């Protein structure tokens, strides 16, 4: 009777999780795939129209991916020969294809090879960015015009992110920004002169003879950072001046005095922008509002107008300071920011009156402002159940703050506590994520009843397929210790005997406000262990885990590599004393932070592991960026606290690292994690004498994404964890 | 009762081999350290007086190594700061002390970071290569004078060999050649300007920050060779001209048509000097003479002096044509040549009768041209007992080649079979070197009886340290196959039962003209696993083995990975129907060339055996230099052998990687076989989906030198055998 979640039924991927993803291109119209053509469905009602035909684009000579819709609805963008670089980043071509008359464009198109394009809010106006310069289209058949001409490859970035602005700060590759009605646009330039590189091998296919150094701007922590520099431009009357005239906003003054950054800019209004600076010790930012001159045509931002926001136990937000959130009018604004008792809830500011007021309280942080009607704000946060894995969405009524709905809680608990959500445009319809315990399920809900309409996907395909075969389970739940709650999880074996002795395997990536206890249901390497090998997975959030408040996210400031460490083995521990976690075989493995971390605990003489696998792991902090390792540990010098990064090495430890049994795995082409750190890793114990298991992946960045090396990996790790065990 | 050679017996290296390394400064006299003073011997009564003493260099405030007296015996030089680069090539700094005035020089001294410097044959003329140009001192403490002003870093190398002439050619960095009287001096420069490179990461020690790239020229088969260049100096006026004249010589127009290179530059007589010049396809060489001219002040070659070498089954010599040895006057010499039979014999050549005579006949190839007196041609070959790895010393008599003396065969055959020589001056004395089958035995003979004087070193010592403990026992013999008869060898288990199942182990290197096979005595990783873990060793000479004649050495060439490795498997067949081997337990390890062919050995369906081991292998020859492939493989391109190149690749046989159990390491800083070969190894199974045990080391060059990393890989290596056996 019934087999089990295999490697194969994993790695080939047979058991299917069928989504739901769709864009709104209105208030109450969205677009959804349907694999042959793509359908236009209307958010009441639902009478599903044909948009755009599949057929239509076979006869294309290329292999399209990606399609990107205007407002007009009269042009549609083509995506191909994606080349993907970094994270986000990308190098694609684009074919422009006209709406309305039918017909694909065929002069004055994009350039090949460019690097970001985009539609802006209103109107077919296409901005682009192509060999580090940025041209702009009024119209897509005319021809162009270039706002910049500084752009110097690896040097300066005109409308994109280098490597750090990147994974970092802004998790995009966009440095543009359009303005509400497609009259302004703002870039954001980076003069990387000084920036240094970090060079490594790429091997391409087997048919090179000589390899490639890749060469690419990278500060590692405490090195030099690439300046930045912010501008503006009145996309109308570029078409008609030659040079288009490109204003810039500059300071603040209380950033110019040093190195800075630039956290979030957002519009508030067609002549208001509101832009964050942070500064190089990120306890310290400043948010400017500025506005337009119709006289001296100069963005000036009144001194009177901006809100300085700093941290006195660490840096500002959760991996940067939230995105403001204003009001129609403009004057009015809301970001989730750090309160009195360290949890961050929507505080309401006003554009001169300095002080704000939150419109929430307690001991749950708040995850995202999502919608904002002069009636209601939708956001998402951990109340329910008042565990912090545990996502919903609430309503609050801007008038009474005692008006707070929650929507998403009742919806069946039973199988949701995971959730995130899509919004039309004025929001009068919404598009709720469950995400977890149970399978995820897709609904619709119109906004001005909130009530359910219907269900776009329950999944009850994939449901009846797990009904055939004997899945795990998962145990989500809290220990105690220094008299806080802490919270971890267990992927526990199908017919759990609490009574025999089990193999455990400590999953953990916990970095800096991390989460690795939520109600989120994946099927990953996870399910497959807990299953078939009967090897119970389990993940701790411990002192500085985020969504649980500063006093636990905060408590590793400047001692990265200390309590989120040991209070992983001290919850090994926790463990051990439990019955059926076998002593004699207990596990820990982590990728990225996570192999980081479980470097630092192989290291620890804790003995309380027989064996451990770290990939592409971290492990001196010199060695990684500084605008996020700043933001842990200060800058890497004696003024500051250069003498712990060196406290914090996993080469330090390496001589506790005979009892154990490390498994080092490592990207050769990895653009994040570099090589290196595992360089230095193996030489540690080259150099100790002691015997351990590498393992490289030739090209492989710091997701070993190629379907290969992936299937590769998780074999390697399954024929070492259950030899190690079994 | 006893223990045996365990791996820390070995990687600590508590077994130590005592030799006598000596150097004769004239006749008879000879420097021997004796490791606090260095004393002087006596060739003849042995009345050894103290030369330098050790106390007279205490307060030197450096750390020397090496040292160096000049013929004067007035100056020594003293070498510090080595920095290995390559093989060969080191710089370092150099203090040169005045031995008659017991003084340190002071000012004028060798400028730091030199490249190579050296004394003349006569006289203490001192010359070198620093920052890539030619400087020479006649007297130590007077200035000195710069012979180049060209030399560019990594583009041309003036007096010094790029990596490529280094490794593959010359074995050396030296790339002057002082004159018989240190009249002359002659240079070999090299413009390797559209030489490519082959960049990859350094790491140093856990304090680099950002890994450097290291670039090098260095031309992969097929690609671009650093065209040559050959000169002379009269070192004598150059001290009273200004700029040092620099005469070339160029030629020869056989050579000229193409691609050439520059085999073995030698000289005479005081203004005779020959040059040898390869072809690139290595089948045709030409060797010139050139005298100089006191009216023209040219060096000439009258073109009716020249001795064209072809070779009509593959290249010219073993690794490169070997050195003429000419006689007193100057117009008659010697070299080892391939005869018609194929066998290398001591050709009597004159220097303008075209042919020459086989001073020697037979099947047993001469291995070299020691000592030359106008009476006895002292050389070295396989003819005692017939055997390929039988070393010997042979006297013939230069006027009947009947008067053909063995010196080293009855010196104790029972413990001696392998030698090699060091003579004094005028060869009045000779120090032998008997380094198996028994334990070393350096001794001493006068020359002009041929009779032994004394014992210089005998290993008692080693030896009766060698009785506590049971070491194993080396048989040494040959199979028949297709009428020939090919050399292999076992490293028995001590008390060795020839009828209980044992496990194998294939130590194969194998690469053309090796030799595998020979009774040389050797306490290496092979000593360990077959005493202490019962493991026989066993090393096998096929079908490209030199020193056995050229139908044997010559029948891979461009057939490079074909019968190497065929008759490796062949091998391993003819052991297994031989009872002890266990045919369900066969392994196969090869370090470099080794690695390559224990490659293609698992990658055939052979199903021989169950796992194998190969150390920073070869695996596409487009990855290796042209110098060293070209000659077994002419070029990769259709019009030659490029078909092959492609046949012959690791990768291709992938699949059958399923079967065995491969374990790939690979030095991450090889400036000789580049990881390249082995970051496709791996790819090449991460794509068919064959699990594999990997292992690099960090910044390891091509043999993994380093006391950590050394101790460290053999011990990664002995828990693999030690599993996939016992
Ligand atoms: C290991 C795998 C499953 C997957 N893990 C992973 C874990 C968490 C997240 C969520 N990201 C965020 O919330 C935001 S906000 C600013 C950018 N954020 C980032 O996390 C950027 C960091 N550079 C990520 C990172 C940190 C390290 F310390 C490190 F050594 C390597 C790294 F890649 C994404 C990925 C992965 O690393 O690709
Ligand atoms: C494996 C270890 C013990 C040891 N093996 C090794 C084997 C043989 C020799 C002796 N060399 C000679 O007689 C002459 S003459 C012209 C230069 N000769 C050479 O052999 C030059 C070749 N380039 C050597 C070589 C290197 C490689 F990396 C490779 F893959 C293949 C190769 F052939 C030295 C070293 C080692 O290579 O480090």
């Amino acid at each position: 009777s019934r087999k089990t979640y295999t490697l194969t039924d994993y790695l080939k991927n047979t058991y299917r999780l069928k989504l739901y993803s769709l864009r709104w291109i209105s208030d109450h119209e969205y677009l959804y795939k349907q694999e042959n053509n793509i359908l236009v469905f209307n958010a009441e009602y639902g009478n599903s129209s044909v948009f755009l035909e599949n057929s239509t684009f076979d006869e294309f000579g290329h292999s399209i991916n990606d399609y990107s819709i205007s407002p007009d609805g009269q042009f549609i963008l083509l995506e191909y020969n994606y080349v993907k670089q970094w994270r986000h980043s990308y190098t694609a071509s684009y074919d422009i294809y006209d709406l309305n008359k039918r017909q694909l464009i065929t002069e004055e198109r994009i350039p090949n090879n460019t690097q970001w394009v985009t539609w802006s809010p209103v109107g077919h106006k296409l901005a682009y960015v192509w060999n580090n310069d940025i041209y702009v289209k009024i119209e897509p058949n005319l021809p162009s015009y270039r706002i910049t001409w500084t752009g110097k490859e690896d040097i300066i970035y005109n409308g994109i992110t280098d490597w750090v602005y990147e994974e970092e700060v802004f998790s995009a590759y966009s440095a543009l920004w359009w303005s509400p009605n497609g009259t302004f646009l703002a870039y954001a330039q980076f003069n990387d002169t000084e920036v240094p590189l970090i060079e490594y091998s790429f091997y391409s296919d087997e048919s090179l003879q000589y390899p490639k150094t890749v060469r690419v701007p990278y500060p590692k922590a405490g090195a030099v950072n690439p300046t930045v520099k912010f501008f503006v431009v009145n996309t109308d009357s570029l078409s008609s001046v030659t040079n288009a005239t490109s204003i810039q906003i500059t300071a603040p003054a209380s950033m110019l005095i040093g190195d800075h950054y630039l956290c979030d800019v957002t519009w508030a209004t067609q002549e208001r922008i509101s832009l964050q600076w942070l500064r190089r010790i990120q306890n310290y930012s400043v948010m400017d509002i500025c506005d337009y001159d119709e006289s001296s045509g100069r963005w000036n931002c009144l001194v009177a107008r901006q809100h300085i926001e700093m941290s006195t136990t660490g840096w500002v937000g959760r991996f940067r300071p939230s995105e403001p959130h204003f009001t129609l009018d403009g004057n009015s604004f809301y970001k989730i920011i750090s309160n009195e008792e360290g949890y961050r809830h929507i505080c309401y500011f006003q554009i001169d009156k300095k002080d704000c007021t939150f419109i929430t309280k307690g001991t749950w942080e708040v995850i995202g402002i999502e919608a904002l009607t002069s009636d209601y704000l939708y956001y998402i946060s951990n109340e329910y159940k008042g565990m912090p894995g545990g996502r919903n969405l609430y309503k609050i009524q801007l008038s009474d703050y005692t008006k707070v709905t929650c929507l998403s809680c009742e919806l069946n608990p039973e199988r949701c506590q995971y959730y995130s959500v899509s919004f039309s445009k004025e929001a009068k319809y919404y598009q709720l994520r469950c995400s977890g315990p149970g399978l995820p399920l897709y609904t619709l809900h119109s906004s001005v009843n909130d009530k359910g309409l219907r269900v776009l996907e329950d999944n009850s395909a994939l449901d009846k397929m797990l009904q055939n075969v004997q899945m795990p389970s998962k145990k989500l739940d809290f220990i105690i210790l220094n008299e806080t709650k802490f919270w971890y999880q267990m992927i526990l074996p199908p017919h759990f005997d609490k009574s025999k002795k089990y193999p455990l395997l400590l999953d953990v990536y916990a970095g800096p406000c991390s989460q690795k206890a939520d109600t989120v249901f994946r099927l990953n390497w996870a399910t497959y262990l807990a299953s078939t090998e009967n090897i119970i997975v389990a993940s701790f959030d411990g002192r500085g885990s985020g969504y649980q408040g500063d006093k636990i996210m905060h408590a590793i400031n400047r001692r990265l590599g200390t309590f989120e460490v040991e209070d992983q083995i001290e919850a090994a521990r926790q463990f051990s004393k439990m019955g059926f976690v076998d002593n004699k075989r207990i596990a820990i493995w982590g990728w990225s932070y996570g192999g980081y971390v479980t470097s630092m605990v192989l290291g620890s003489g804790s003995g309380v592991f027989k064996c451990g696998i770290a990939v592409a792991p971290v492990s001196r902090w010199e060695y990684y960026d500084s605008v996020y390792t700043e933001r842990y540990m200060g800058l890497p010098t004696p003024e500051d606290n250069l003498d712990h990064y060196r406290n914090s090495t996993v080469m330090s430890r390496a001589e506790n690292f005979k009892q154990v049994e490390y498994l080092l795995i490592h990207g050769t082409a990895d653009d994040n994690v570099h090589f290196q750190q595992s360089a230095q890793i193996s030489k540690a114990l080259v150099d100790v004498g002691v015997d351990f298991q590498a393992m490289w992946y030739t090209d492989e960045d710091h997701g070993i994404a190629s379907s290969t090396a992936h299937q590769h990996i998780y074999t390697h790790m399954s024929h070492f964890i259950k030899q190690c065990f079994s």
